[PDB]
């Protein structure tokens, strides 16, 4: 059968290091992997930030949770799909480690927002444009997973750390409606271009969280410009057709700068105030809008 291989495989392969797999860097592609290679770079994710070893997740559990979200992911459209999901955490994986947000979070935390980058697009009849303000995702889906035997890798928290945690993935999932981060960015750049910014308070962490969620989210915008050409083209194509690819070649540009100037600019500008090391998001991001505005400008003939 299909669904017994797969876990004798992932189980029995040997975990290649943070360093070997290239998951640390914000720079990061997947286009070449195997689905089964991208399950080894997540329990490298789950292992480098002490997660598997702190809460004593069992290795053949959280291999059958990794594979099962996978399997879950199945029905959805190449944009909202696994390969999407899990390039999300290894964004934040990566803003955790090289963008050194590891410090400023807890345990808890950190915990909830790898699961919810991974799950924020199960969602349990043409497809919205990605990352419109339209979409509204939800846990239902994430929770039934982690609550299905055989997959609880949650199993080793005590109840009040297993009811915080569900309550920080289901906030992390609802921050990737893009109307919510358009609705409260506004209380977040104005309290960073103040001096205000302060993780101490209930509020202004699930906001940080936030804001974080939607920065790994979108981060694609944030790769070198071979990669983002490719995804955006890739994106395009998946929406487009749920002279007629000349026709929707001609759009992406003005999109994507579209895109970048009114949600993504000022979101990398505000994460790089609170974290230095988060700098290369903005500057891949910059220079992705260098390169689509000349095509913009040079498609104008
Ligand atoms: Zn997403």
């Amino acid at each position: 059968e299909e669904e017994t291989r797969e876990l004798q495989s992932l189980a029995a392969a040997v975990v290649p290091s943070a360093q070997t797999l290239k998951i640390t860097d914000f720079s990061f592609s997947d286009f070449e992997l195997s689905d089964l290679e991208t399950a080894l770079c997540t329990i490298r994710m789950f292992t480098d930030l002490n997660l598997v070893q702190n809460f004593q997740m069992k290795h053949e559990v959280l291999c059958r949770w990794i594979l099962s979200v996978k399997k879950n992911y199945r029905k959805n459209v190449a944009y909202h799909n696994w390969r999407h999901a899990f390039n999300t955490a290894q964004c934040m994986f990566a803003a955790l480690k090289a963008g050194k947000i590891q410090n400023k979070l807890t345990d808890l935390e950190i915990l909830a927002l790898l699961i919810a980058a991974l799950s924020h697009d199960l969602d349990h009849l043409a497809q919205l444009y990605c990352h419109s303000i339209m979409e509204h995702h939800h846990f239902d889906q994430c929770l039934m997973i982690l609550n299905s035997p055989g997959n609880q890798i949650l199993s080793g928290l005590s109840i009040e750390e297993y009811k915080t945690t569900l309550k920080i993935i289901k906030q992390a999932i609802l921050a990737t409606d893009l109307a919510l981060y358009i609705k409260r960015r506004g209380e977040f750049f104005e309290l960073i271009r103040k001096n205000q910014f302060n993780l101490e308070d209930p509020h202004q962490k699930e906001l940080f969280l936030a804001m974080l969620m939607t920065a790994c989210d979108l981060s694609a915008i944030t790769k070198p410009w071979p990669i983002q050409q490719r995804i955006a083209e890739l994106v395009a194509t998946e929406f487009f057709d749920q002279l007629m690819n000349r026709e929707k070649k001609n759009k992406i540009p003005s999109m994507q700068v579209g895109f970048i100037d009114a949600i993504c600019l000022q979101l990398y500008e505000a994460l790089t105030h609170v974290s230095e090391d988060c700098f290369p998001l903005l500057d891949g991001c910059r220079k992705n809008r260098q390169k689509w505005q000349a095509l913009a400008e040079q498609q104008e003939k």
